[PDB]
């Protein structure tokens, strides 16, 4: 089995938010069959980011999703070659983010490369004003379409004032070789920022992801 019971990853992200360019480098680890992982990220250009970290946190790992025995694991089967994913996040105030990612495996370590472009965020909105406080627990509804898996999330960020800020995620996952396709299923996820320095230029996050039947 290529994906072992313990695995590490390295991630590099380049992106822009309302024209502000930045770069992130990070490293993570977890237990792919238990669905748990952590990562430590460092802003290496464009810091401190002039926007909420919460936009970036869901972009930093579906190989770490616990699957029941009766749901084929689209992502784990794709290795060693790996998979790609592309995502669009549409926020209720008009902000929009496109993300593209490549996942590979080099010398036993997972390698994540991410490009992100966010536009049209209102200058006084919760993203540019850093008024969000993390993602609510979520369920991604996934379905196969020929050889790819597509997922939809009706998601929400918490606000410092106690309100909510809605976003729709649409993601396509594309294995780099044929795999046994699952039927449609759900992934329940909880993503937390566990630590950060004062200006969010060094951040740690934790995620638990579990696949289940509808």
């Amino acid at each position: 089995a290529v994906i072992k019971e313990f695995m590490r990853f390295k991630v590099h992200m380049e992106g822009s938010m309302n024209g502000h360019e930045f770069e992130i480098e990070g490293e993570g680890e977890g237990r792919p069959y238990e669905g748990t992982q952590t990562a430590k990220l460092r802003v290496t250009k464009g810091g401190p980011l002039p926007f909420s970290w919460d936009i970036l946190s869901p972009q930093f790992s579906r190989a770490f999703t616990k699957h029941p025995a009766d749901i084929p694991d689209y992502w784990k089967q794709s290795f060693p070659e790996g998979f790609k994913w592309e995502r669009v996040m549409n926020f209720e105030d008009g902000g929009a983010v496109s993300v593209a990612q490549d996942t590979s495996l080099e010398d036993g370590t997972l390698i994540y490369k991410v490009k992100l472009r966010g536009t049209n965020f209102p200058p006084d909105g919760p993203v540019m004003q850093k008024k969000t406080m993390g993602w609510e627990a979520s369920t991604e509804r996934l379905y196969p379409e020929d050889v790819v898996l597509k997922g939809d999330i009706k998601h929400a960020l918490r606000l410092k004032d106690g309100g909510r800020y809605l976003a729709d995620f649409k993601t396509t996952y594309r294995a780099k070789k044929p795999v046994q396709m699952p039927g449609a299923f759900n992934i329940d996820r909880k993503l937390d920022i566990t630590s950060h320095n004062e200006d969010y230029t060094v951040v740690e996050q934790y995620e638990r992801s579990v696949a289940r039947h509808s």
